[PDB]
């Protein structure tokens, strides 16, 4: 095996990098009609607290299926009709409480009302619904929230998941029309796009193909105007078990829109369900551990190297999805498509849910690092170029700086995955060659590593037998290997220029962060909050918003129990923006506080206490 070489000019920033993957999505199970009790269980509470601690905004969407159910009616068409929103509030205040916006999908039938859109009375009553909608939530979050949600249509709507509902082919595009125009009339700022399917070729897909050729040449159901509002256009498609797949199939799609419409040529795509494997419920094996962390990096590492960064058909590709927000069940806790691994520890008194943070949701927070600028890397073996269809490939970035509490970084994010398919007793060799590293103040460089060896919870979880209701030991155990091995800070050597020689595994993620030193300290910690998991235990969630520069290399969390001294918290370093903390004693009662650490050992300001009362 001759090393795989890979080597990283810091000089030459190329163009810029865009964090278009960072969005998630799920959906509720049966009824439809219960998704509330879904969706505000206090599993979906902590679910969604561990998909916003993902540092710097790592994951920002939440495209959620039948929102729409969330809506209760009263009286009728003659009679009046009139909308409650309380679970809905619920839901989106809830998304707004952990930084989240929601993908909007506009689906649903307000709790049975709406049943037929070629009925036109419907229509129009479905037009105010979603003029009603927007309008609150603009009242609520303001203009400039709202306008920043992606609103798009029923999920795939060649699917017929429509549930009682006649949606044909023309009833669609008249649904489609409410939808445009009732988010027109609250606001020209709202944006709106579909249709969220597959768009195989004809004759297959064929309401996501007649919604193109709508809203191109077709009339508006109410201006009758020349064509629609079609902000953006989402398909899914996965990869069946094939992660360059993906990326082969979007092209393929892409080329027919831009041939048979040539006004949507520069209308943005998203892939918001860009899966390795369709059916997130099906147990893999490789879906508990980095395999699919890893294999979700090299996905998102070849649609920006071989599709965004330089290419002769330059597609307008701007978000990809992994559709992996879902709670998971027993008994596969860990090998379902989901960002964590519930438990229902029943055999408590009450009995009380927990979550373990996987590792594609930790991955997370190693892109989540990846700064604006990208890099030109090259990744070779022999003496051959290889590019990211391969098992190994790298992405890397540049931050230009600007104030006095940031100063120029840059992160190599390394890669080794076979796709689904895992190679326990293989390592693979590989040599970094940084150069061309500007010069500045106190330039540190600290490592962050994943593989199935050190950082898998569910590793851990198998080697404690697999028990179905761990102790609070064990949970303390699996937990220990949520946080990637990480090298505290060395020193770079002069000249600019880092070489590192790793022995990866396979699957593993490699980054590299190199920082130049702030003049300042960190910002400070805000929005602190103690989520109640069970007697002795507690869930700490935080805000990084004020924080500012991400050369972190933990959150000192300190607790004083009764009205003595606050203590540190003994536990493994995490730029992780959650923590549970669970004590050997069960003391939690008392006030916590958390603050910064950079990489210079140099603290932000604390945050306000938080105050935490058990009630037995
Ligand atoms: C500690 O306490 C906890 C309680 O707090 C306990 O937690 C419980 O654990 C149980 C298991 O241990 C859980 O039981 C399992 O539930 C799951 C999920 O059920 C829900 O969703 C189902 C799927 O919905 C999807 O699909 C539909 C349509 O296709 C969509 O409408 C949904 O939107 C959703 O779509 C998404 O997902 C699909 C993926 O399939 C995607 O393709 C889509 O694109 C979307 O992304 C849904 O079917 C369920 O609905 C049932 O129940 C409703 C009431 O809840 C009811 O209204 C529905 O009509 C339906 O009822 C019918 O079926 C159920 C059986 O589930 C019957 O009881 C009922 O009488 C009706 O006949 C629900 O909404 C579920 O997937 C599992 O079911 C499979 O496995 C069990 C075996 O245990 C079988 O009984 C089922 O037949 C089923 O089939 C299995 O076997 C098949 C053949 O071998 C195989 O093909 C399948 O792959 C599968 O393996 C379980 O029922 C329980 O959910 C959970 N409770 C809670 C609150 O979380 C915990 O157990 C306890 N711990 C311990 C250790 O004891
Ligand atoms: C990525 O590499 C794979 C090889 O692993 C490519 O698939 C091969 O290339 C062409 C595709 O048109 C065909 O000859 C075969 O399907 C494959 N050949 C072999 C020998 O495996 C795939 O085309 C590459 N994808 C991209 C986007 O470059
Ligand atoms: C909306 O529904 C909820 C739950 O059923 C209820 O508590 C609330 O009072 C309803 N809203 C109004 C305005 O009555
Ligand atoms: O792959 C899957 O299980 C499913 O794919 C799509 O059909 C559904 O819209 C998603 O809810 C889910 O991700
Ligand atoms: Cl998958």
């Amino acid at each position: 095996e001759a090393p795989h070489l890979v080597h990283v000019d810091a000089a030459r920033a190329l163009w810029p990098l865009r964090r278009f993957w960072r969005s998630t999505g799920f959906c509720p199970p049966l009824p439809h009609s219960q998704a509330d009790q879904y969706v505000l269980s206090w599993d979906q509470q902590l679910n969604l607290a561990y998909v916003g601690a993902v540092p710097h905004r790592g994951i920002k969407q939440v495209r959620t299926h039948w929102l729409l159910e969330l809506v209760t009616t009263r009286g009728s068409t003659g009679r009046g009709l009139s909308y409650n929103f309380t679970h809905l509030d619920g839901y989106l205040d809830l998304l707004r409480e952990n930084q989240l916006l929601p993908g909007f999908e506009l689906m649903g039938s307000a709790s049975g009302h709406f049943t037929d859109f070629e009925d036109k009375q419907q229509v129009f009553e479905w037009k105010d619904l979603v003029s009603s909608l927007a309008r609150r939530y603009i009242g609520r979050y303001g203009l400039a929230h709202v306008s920043k949600w992606n609103f798009e249509t029923w999920n795939e709507p060649d699917h017929h998941d429509f549930d009682n509902v006649s949606m044909t082919m023309q009833g669609f595009l008249n649904y489609y029309d409410a939808c445009s125009e009732g988010l027109r009339a609250a606001s020209p700022a709202l944006r709106l796009g579909g249709p969220g399917d597959s768009f195989h070729t004809p004759p297959r897909s064929p309401l996501s193909w007649g919604l193109l050729r709508h809203c191109h040449d077709g009339t508006n159901f109410f201006t009758g105007e020349a064509g629609v509002r079609l902000d953006y256009i989402s398909l899914h498609r996965k990869g069946a078990r094939s992660s360059i797949s993906i990326l082969e199939q979007e092209k393929v799609v892409a080329q027919q829109i831009r041939q048979l419409f040539p006004k949507f040529a520069d209308t943005p795509i998203y892939n918001d369900e860009a899966d390795p494997l369709v059916g997130w419920s099906l147990p893999q094996p490789w879906r508990a551990d980095v395999t699919y962390a890893a294999m979700v990096v090299k996905v998102i590492a070849q649609h920006q190297n071989l599709l965004l960064a330089n290419t002769t058909s330059a597609f307008p590709y701007a978000l990809l999805s992994n559709d992996n927000a879902f709670l998971s069940y027993h008994p596969h806790p860990f090998a379902q498509r989901t960002l964590t691994a519930r438990f229902q520890v029943n055999n408590t008194r009450p009995p009380h849910v927990q979550l373990l943070r996987k590792p594609v949701l930790t991955a997370m927070g190693l892109l989540a690092l990846l700064d604006e600028e990208q890099l030109w890397a090259e990744v070779s073996q022999a003496g051959t170029v290889l590019d990211s269809n391969h098992t190994v490939g790298v992405l890397a970035s540049a931050h230009r700086p600007q104030g006095p509490a940031d100063a120029w970084r840059a992160a190599v994010l390394i890669y080794a995955s076979d796709d689904t398919r895992a190679h326990p007793n293989r390592s693979v060799a590989v040599t970094l060659r940084l150069r061309g590293v500007p010069p500045g103040p106190g330039l540190v460089y600290v490592t962050r590593y994943l593989d199935n060896g050190l950082c898998s919870p569910d590793g851990e979880w198998r080697r404690l037998g697999r028990p179905v209701f761990p102790t609070a030991e064990q949970f303390r155990r699996m937990r220990a290997a949520e946080d990637p091995v990480a090298a505290a800070p060395r020193p770079l050597p002069a000249g600019g220029r880092l070489t590192l020689r790793p022995a990866l595994r396979l699957p593993s993620l490699l980054l590299v962060h190199v920082c130049a030193r702030p003049e300042k300290p960190p910002g400070q910690v805000t929005r602190l909050r103690a989520l109640p998991l069970t007697q002795g235990q507690l869930v700490l969630v935080w805000s990084d918003e004020h924080v500012g520069s991400k050369c972190l290399w933990t959150y000192e969390i300190q607790f004083s129990q009764d009205g003595k001294a606050y203590t540190p918290v003994s536990r493994k370093p995490s730029t992780f923006n959650l923590f549970v903390f669970s004590p050997d004693t069960g003391a939690v009662s008392g006030s916590y506080r958390v603050r910064a650490l950079d990489y210079w050992a140099r603290p932000g300001p604390f945050s306000d206490p938080v105050p935490y009362l058990e009630v037995p």
